[PDB]
């Protein structure tokens, strides 16, 4: 387990059947959190899409801009599709 007086703990529910508690500052940018999921899970950000209360969290929108709090849940869904251009 982990802990930290500073920062909020969010649960990332994967489309598989589980959830992982991630650590990220509330002032940080959304993208920041995603990265951690791309380096931990290996899944590409462009794919990983977290939605809250039915809203797409941008990258330039801090975790606060929306109003996210600690002990919150985040749904993960891979972009259903694939382009012929892979870089």
């Amino acid at each position: 387990g982990s802990s930290g007086s500073s920062g909020i703990q969010v649960f990332v529910k994967n489309p598989d059947g589980g959830s992982y508690a991630y650590a990220i500052n509330p002032n940080s940018f959304i993208l920041g959190l995603k990265q951690q999921i791309e380096d931990q899970q290996g899944l590409p950000k462009k794919q990983q899409q977290l939605e809250f209360q039915g809203q797409v969290l941008q990258d330039w929108l801090g975790l606060g801009i929306y109003g996210i709090q600690d002990s919150d849940t985040l749904i993960l869904s891979k972009k259903k599709g694939s382009g012929p251009s892979s870089g």
